C-alpha cells in the first residue's frame, strides 16, 4: 500500500471536508487566512465529536497499516 493516512488533529478532518468550499466561496484566500475562516466554520458547525472519534479511527487503521507502508524497504 502507499503512504496510509496519518492521524491529525479534529478541526484538520473538518479542514479537508471544507478545503473545496472553502477556497470555492473564499477569494483564492491565503493558506494563512484559510485557517483564520476555517476556525469559524468549524465551531459554528455542528459539533467536533464527529472528526475527533474519527480521528481515532484512523489512529488504529493507522499504526497497523503504516507497517505495511514501511514494510516497502
Amino acid at each position: 500500500s502507499d503512504k496510509p493516512k496519518r492521524p491529525l488533529s479534529a478541526y484538520m478532518l473538518w479542514l479537508n471536508s471544507a478545503r473545496e468550499s472553502i477556497k470555492r466561496e473564499n477569494p483564492g484566500i491565503k493558506v494563512t487566512e484559510v485557517a483564520k475562516r476555517g476556525g469559524e466554520l468549524w465551531r459554528a458547525m455542528k459539533d467536533k465529536s464527529e472528526w475527533e472519534a474519527k480521528a481515532a479511527k484512523a489512529k488504529d487503521d493507522y499504526d497497523r497499516a503504516v507497517k505495511e507502508f514501511e514494510a516497502n524497504g
